[PDB]
């Protein structure tokens, strides 16, 4: 009917910004109805004109929203009663347009009182940040399916609406009614929404349960002591990560009982497969489980009785490279029990479908035995933390709570009015204040309720850097005496990605991978993983890497001629070199062409520095996530299509070990350790437990189960088809059960030397050099030594009590190499003690001669010398 856009911007109490010309300026008004009965202006119930501000928008404004502070400035005159206008429907004319509210909110509303349920002795009060809505009420039901029992009327005081009621309401389900102006529909709506700061919900978040999250019911078994049983965390420089979903990890797993697998409880079973293969890892050194999405998201039923499975036992009879797996799984794929989780509703609440019962106390409880579980075999816990964007906006809809409550606020918008959607639909907008309240409170939330040890922040660069660094500060200053954990041990890092209307900080100075520079939060490494692997996960698949083959091991894909290859491979072993050193700014390499280069001045191919950090814990160096191809994947893929499976094995074992002997923050996916497959599946969001299988059995890896997917993964059939059919790209139990041994033992390396894990830009800089550099490189070598304190009279602290240096050879040629250092003759090197008793023969080849300095390594080999000081 009358629907306008919203073109214009109300930034502050008294003033507008909308780009209209100098003349066009002149005649501008506001106009206002409560009931939003304008017409095309006709039906409003008061005009005000708006005195063009010749001055311009101010500091504060243009340094809030940068994209608009070209903007032409309009004064809100005194007599406007502005917290009334607010509410009601608005547009300006000059041409007519809508206004977009977020600053003026802010700049009035911005509240630090109590939101959500607040509990005393005699009492329950409710708060609700609602600034624009007309009226709020709550209906109050005595359980998940009741009628409504009761309605109370909530009252407004600086934007938000209260309401104190007795003890006795603890317990029962509530809603809020909010009447508001729905700029998508132009009319005031009745909107039934839940609590944004909900601690417990009914099955699919249907209503909000009343409940005190200090209860003590609540509590497992010795809750209140486990900041005196967690892992002992010295220094961040310790951390090793693990990814993990919560699904995957139990879902096949037979030693679960039947009715456990998929969820939190399945943590609880302390001699099951999967809890004994982490208790291995964890033993080798492993010191953090980072766990998909499990907060309260959309995309999988949280009642059980609606969830669909596939006949496992058909599938299994279909080709290895047949279509008809992924058709079925595609056909029940949204009723089906899984999805990664990346569809945010409430942030604060765990998932109901991964507890025993999604209504009353069980998802609270069972969280907490998880965390507790994991803590129990020496693995602190990591939250996937989605702050970025919503799973659904708008007045209508299970799924929508945000923003049914206050219209147009917690989602960013572009120019027009129209809600942003780069970050996977409805992007929120951390730059305003409530945003930034709800994001630091509920990581609070988490960190105190549920003594969560870390996060990952999923499109950081969505995410202010204000933002970022004010939820840094607020965790780590937690201690156990006043809130039971140590705040000081929790560690932050995300994806650091830069794209889209964030670019530029055209919203404000966002959590890009270069503005986190100095910060202490990492970001994932992608200049390691695309240099390891080879070309990137949006680039033609079988572009080949350092790790799959390029110039040593042609895989028939046209990549250049061999002067061009080898070069190629070159600059890709700078950028690993550059990674391996922590990936800092001011570290400097002798580069392939022989030129001395910091970190920062050997580039991207879009001219941005490979090493962008200030400190080792920045970094987060992967080869491979629950995003794209798994290790095995990639390179099954990448390699020539004649290399064994047994060769393949050791390719692997390369690629993880670059990252366990990296300085930074190594990152493994769950799998890389046992061969881990999706059938080449690109994006397994949605791909339902068949292609997401994690087998602890070690029977299979998940290779030849059907092609993947069609909406992702159909232009790359081709490929994948005749791969899958090779029975010689299949491994076997022995190959997954070799992979686990060499993944553990290189772990084992990582935790026998503080060498490799040395805290600061400056030990780095002193301690780690590359031996195998310049023009006349050997090619598919890298020599990685790391000096400790030696001698009398050193120049370096002590730093190891058992070596006094390490010397790394990855050899990723498919034959022995030796390598001739004189800087590292006439020294006391010897194979690592783990080495020398290495369950493969391979490496227990490797030796050093003093005489020359000579390194000799195997084919696909990562070789580790010791200089013992006993
Ligand atoms: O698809 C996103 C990709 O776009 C470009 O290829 C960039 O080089 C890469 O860094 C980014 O990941
Ligand atoms: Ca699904
Ligand atoms: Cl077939």
């Amino acid at each position: 009917a009358f629907m306008p856009d919203a073109r214009a911007y109300w930034v502050t109490s008294d003033l507008i910004a909308w780009n209209v010309g100098e003349l066009e300026a002149q005649s501008v008004c506001l106009y206002a109805s409560r009931a939003a009965a304008m017409s095309l202006i006709q039906g409003y119930d008061s005009k005000v004109e708006l005195q063009p501000e010749s001055a311009g928008l101010p500091e504060t404004v243009t340094q809030k929203f940068p994209f608009i502070s070209s903007y032409r400035a309009f004064r809100v005159p005194s007599s406007v009663d502005v917290a009334s206008l607010v509410k009601c429907q608005l547009v300006v004319a000059s041409d007519v347009t809508g206004l977009q509210l977020p600053g003026v909110l802010d700049d009035m509303f911005a509240y630090t009182g109590p939101l959500g349920a607040v509990f005393s002795e005699d009492s329950v009060s409710l708060h609700l940040w609602a600034p624009t809505a007309q009226g709020v009420s709550v209906c109050f039901f005595d359980g998940p399916a009741g009628p409504a029992l009761e309605t109370v009327q909530l009252k407004e005081s600086n934007g938000v609406w209260s309401v104190t009621g007795p003890r006795e309401w603890e317990n029962r389900y509530y809603l809020y009614e909010v009447d508001v102006y729905h700029p998508t529909k132009a009319q005031v709506l009745k909107c039934l929404a839940g609590d944004p700061y909900a601690r417990s919900l009914s099955a699919n978040g249907a209503r909000t349960w009343l409940v005190d999250i200090n209860n003590e019911t609540l509590k497992p078994a010795s809750w209140d002591e486990l900041a005196d049983e967690k892992p002992k965390l010295d220094s961040f420089s310790d951390i090793t990560i693990y990814e993990l979903h919560i699904r995957d990890f139990s879902a096949h797993d037979g030693t679960v009982d039947s009715d456990s697998r998929g969820g939190f409880r399945a943590f609880a079973y302390q001699a099951s497969a999967g809890m004994e293969h982490l208790r291995k890892l964890s033993d080798a050194g492993l010191t953090h489980v980072h766990l998909l999405p499990s907060f309260h998201f959309a995309g999988v039923d949280d009642i059980k009785s609606n969830w669909k499975f596939v006949d496992e036992c058909e599938l299994a009879t279909f080709p290895p490279g047949s279509d008809m797996q992924q058709a079925a799984v595609v056909a029940i794929q949204e009723e089906d029990p899984y999805n990664w989780g990346y569809n945010p509703v409430l942030w604060g609440v765990p998932k109901g479908s991964y507890a025993s019962d999604p209504d009353g106390p069980s998802r609270i409880i069972e969280y907490r035995q998880m965390v507790q579980a994991l803590n129990r075999i020496g693995l602190r816990v990591v939250m996937d933390v989605v702050y970025n964007h919503l799973d659904s906006s708008g007045p209508c809809g299970i799924s929508s709570v945000l923003d049914k409550i206050v219209p147009g606020y917690y989602v960013r918008r572009d120019t027009n009015g129209q809600i942003e959607n780069s970050a996977a639909m409805n992007n929120t907008a951390s730059e305003h204040f409530m945003v930034d309240r709800l994001i630091v409170d509920d990581l609070l939330n988490w960190a105190v309720n549920y003594k969560v040890d870390g996060f990952r922040f999923d499109l950081m660069g969505h995410i202010m850097k204000r933002t970022m660094m004010r939820a840094k500060s607020a965790l780590q200053s937690l201690t156990t005496d006043a809130h039971g954990v140590d705040g000081s041990k929790i560690y932050l890092y995300g994806e650091g990605w830069d794209f889209a209307e964030v670019a530029r900080n055209q919203r404000g100075i966002n959590g890009s991978q270069l503005n986190m520079s100095g910060t202490g939060i990492g970001s994932f490494n992608d200049r390691i993983r695309d240099a390891i692997n080879g070309g990137n996960p949006f680039g033609n698949p079988l572009q080949q890497g350092f790790n799959t083959g390029l110039f040593l091991e042609p895989n028939g894909f046209y990549q250049g001629n061999e002067a061009d290859t080898r070069r190629s491979l070159a600059t890709y072993a700078d950028q690993i070199q550059i990674g391996l050193a922590g990936n800092l700014r001011d570290y400097v390499l002798i580069s392939h062409t022989g030129e001395a280069k910091k970190g920062s001045e050997i580039h991207t191919f879009d001219g941005l520095p490979v090493g962008y950090t200030a400190s080792p814990i920045e970094t987060i160096n992967y080869v491979s996530a629950h995003d794209n191809e798994t290790l095995f994947d990639v390179i099954s893929v990448k390699t020539p299509m004649i290399l064994s499976v047994d060769e393949r094995c050791r390719i692997n074992h390369l690629a993880s070990s670059m990252m366990a002997l990296s300085q930074g923050i190594p990152f493994f996916h769950a799998g890389d350790e046992i061969l881990r497959s999706k059938s080449i599946d690109r994006d397994s969001y949605n791909s339902g437990d068949w292609f997401n299988k994690l087998d602890f059995t070690y029977e299979t890896n998940n290779w030849g189960v059907g092609l993947p997917p069609s909406e992702k993964n159909e232009d790359n059939w081709p490929l994948m088809k005749p791969r899958l059919e090779n029975p010689s790209f299949k491994p076997a139990k022995g190959h997954i059960l070799a992979a686990l041994d060499s993944f553990v033992d290189i772990l084992k390396i990582r935790y026998s030397s503080p060498l490799f894990r040395l805290s600061t830009a400056n030990d780095i800089k002193q301690r780690v050099r590359f031996h195998n550099t310049g023009p006349s490189l050997v090619p598919g070598v890298i020599v990685m030594g790391i000096e400790d304190a030696r001698g009398e009279s050193p120049e370096m602290a002590q730093l190891d009590t058992n070596f006094s240096y390490v010397v790394t050879v990855f050899n990723v040629c498919p034959h022995e190499v030796s390598m001739d250092i004189p800087a590292l003759a006439s020294m006391g090197f010897e194979l690592h003690p783990v080495q020398v008793n290495s369950s493969d023969t391979l490496v227990r080849k490797s030796a050093y001669e003093a005489a020359t300095g000579r390194f000799t390594v195997p084919g696909r080999t990562v070789s580790v010398f010791v200089e013992p000081r006993c």
